[PDB]
C-alpha cells in the first residue's frame, strides 16, 4: 500500500455563514418527549397528552425534561433524531425549578449533550434552541441572550432565568438552548404565549441555566428528590 | 456607492439577490381591477422567467410584477404545478433582468444563515433573517409528501413565492407558507416553510418546455 | 471535540458599549387609588444622548404622565422632566438630574444603517426589565406611497414588544441606528404580523432632539 498520503480534495465555493457546527455537536443529543395518557373516557388507549423536549446529559441514559411535560403520565416515551424510540422511566422532578429527570435503557452509545461547565453565558451571546415544537420533528431556532437574571422583582417571579429571543413554541419545553459551540446554555421552558396586558409576545422566551439544571439533575439521580 | 462595509451585515447578499425578487400581484375585476391577493416572485435565470407560488396567481384576471428599480410590468402565465405549488411568469420586459444567484452543488444545512426576501402586507421589499430549522419536512398540512427546507426567517402574507438565500445570496429556497395552527389560542413564532431550490429548479425547466409537468 | 479555547459567537461587545444608556421610562398614573405606589399608565424605554442627563423616548410613551419615572441599569432611579416633545415625529427628550455621571449612547455620526446589518433592540418588554433582541435593517424608509403612511421608518426584525418604544436600535458596533417605536401588532385581515417593527432613524432623532432642549419645541 502506498505509503503516501494523496490529498484531500474540499469544496471549492465559499463558505455560507452558518451554525450548522453547533447543531451537529448538540442536535443528536435533543429529543423529543411525549406523555402518553390512558384515555379512560373511550377504551383506554394510549393518547399523547402533551409533549417536549429534552436532553440527553449521560451516556448512561438520564435526560432533563420539564416537570410539566411528564405530569400525570402514563407512559414517557423519548425518541432520538436517529430513530431509536425508547420509554422512560421517571426518575424525580423539582416544582421550584420545574425540571424533571427521565432514564432510559439503551443497548447502543447514546449521544450526550456537550457541556462547558468553565463557560459563563453572556448578554448578546448567540444561542440555538432545539426542540419540537408542534410535533413537527426537531426544529433549531436562532436567537440571542437577552438577559441572565435579574435583580428585581419582575413578572417571571424569578431572578435566574436565561431570556432569548430565539423562537419558542410548544413542544420546546425541557429543550436544548446552546451557544454557537454547541456548549449547553440552558433548558428551554413553558413559552410565554400571552401578556397581562393581552398582547402576543414575540421573541420572549426562557430557560433555566444548565449549571442549575445539573446540580438539581445530580440530586434528582442520587435522591429521587430535591432536599434543601 | 461608496458603500460602508463595517457593521456586521448582510448587506452583501442583500444587493446580488435582493434585484432579482419581485413583487408579485393578483388582481381581479371588482368594478374595476382591485387586488385579490399578492406575493414575491423570484427572477431565476437570464432567460428571464420568474418563479412564484400557484396558490399566488389563481384565478388572476390580471397578474401584475413590479421590480425593485421601479418598473411595472404584467406578467404572463407560463405554467403552473399545483402537487408542488409553483408557477413560472413572464413578463414583457426587454432582456437584461436581473437574476438570483443560484447555486446547483450547495447543499442547504440546518443552521445556515438564510435571508427572507418578500413583500409582507404590501409594505415593501422586506429582508428578514433566521437559519435553516430543518430540512425534508412535509410541511403545515400532516397528510402531504413534498419536501421543504423549514426557517425561523420571519415570514407573512406577502412573502409567498420569495426568496430564501443564503450569505453568500445564492438561492436556498422559494418561501411558500407559515405555520399557523394553534393548540390553544397561542400563535406560532418563527416556522415558515419554503421549496428547496433544487426542486424549484426542475419544475421551473419542465413548465417552460411542456407548459406543464407531465409525470 | 474540546471547544474550550473555542469562542462563541456574540454581541456582548455591543451591549457593554451601548445597553446602559438605554433606560426604563414609566408613565405614572396615580388615579384614586395609586397615590402612594407605581401604578404604571404606559411602559417604555429611553436613550441617554448627553452627560447633562437628556434622554430620547417616544412622545406616545409619555403623554398624559401624571409623572415621568426614567430607572437605569445600574438602579439609579430618577423623577424625569419633560423638555418638550414634537407630534410630527412622536420623539420627546427628558431631563433627568443626577449628581453621579451617567451613561451615554454611542454615537457615530458618519456611520448609516444599511439593508441586512445586524441590529440589537434595547428596551423593557412588558417591564421584564432591560432587554436585547437581534434582527437586522429590513428597509431604510420607503420611495413611494405605503401603509406605515411615512417615507423615513427603519424597518427591523429585531422582535419590538410593548415596552420597547423609545429604546435604542444600535448595529454591532453598538452605535445608535435609530429610536424603537411602534410595531406592526395587527393587521386588517386580522392576521398576527411577526417580525415587522419600525425605528426613527437616529439622525432625524439627533435633530429633533437639538431642537427640542434649544427652544422647548420645534420652531418652524
Amino acid at each position: 500500500l502506498n505509503p503516501l498520503s494523496t490529498p484531500q480534495f474540499d469544496s471549492t465555493d465559499e463558505t455560507p455563514a452558518s451554525y450548522n457546527l453547533a447543531v451537529r455537536r448538540a442536535a443528536p443529543a435533543v429529543v423529543n418527549v411525549y406523555n402518553r395518557g390512558l384515555n379512560t373516557n373511550s377504551h383506554n388507549q394510549l393518547e399523547i397528552r402533551t409533549l417536549g423536549s429534552g436532553v440527553i446529559m449521560d451516556q448512561r441514559g438520564y435526560i432533563i425534561t420539564n416537570k410539566h411535560v411528564i405530569n400525570d403520565a402514563d407512559q414517557i416515551i423519548v425518541a432520538l433524531q436517529d430513530g431509536r424510540v425508547f420509554e422512560a422511566l421517571l426518575v424525580g422532578s423539582d416544582s421550584l425549578t420545574d425540571l424533571a429527570v427521565l432514564k432510559i435503557n439503551a443497548t447502543g452509545g447514546l449521544p450526550t449533550i456537550p457541556i462547558n461547565a468553565r463557560r459563563v453565558p453572556h448578554i448578546g451571546d448567540v444561542v440555538l434552541a432545539i426542540g419540537n415544537p408542534y410535533n413537527l420533528g426537531q426544529t433549531i431556532t436562532q436567537g440571542i441572550i437577552s438577559a441572565t437574571g435579574r435583580i428585581g422583582l419582575n413578572p417571571t417571579g424569578r431572578q435566574n432565568f436565561l431570556q432569548t429571543d430565539a423562537s419558542i413554541n410548544h413542544g420546546n419545553s425541557g429543550g436544548a438552548l446552546v451557544n454557537s459551540l454547541g456548549e449547553l446554555m440552558g433548558i428551554n421552558t413553558l413559552s410565554f404565549d400571552k401578556s397581562n396586558d393581552g398582547e402576543t409576545p414575540e421573541g420572549i422566551g426562557f430557560a433555566i441555566p444548565f449549571q442549575l439544571a445539573t446540580k438539581i439533575m445530580d440530586k434528582l439521580i442520587r435522591d429521587g428528590r430535591v432536599i434543601r
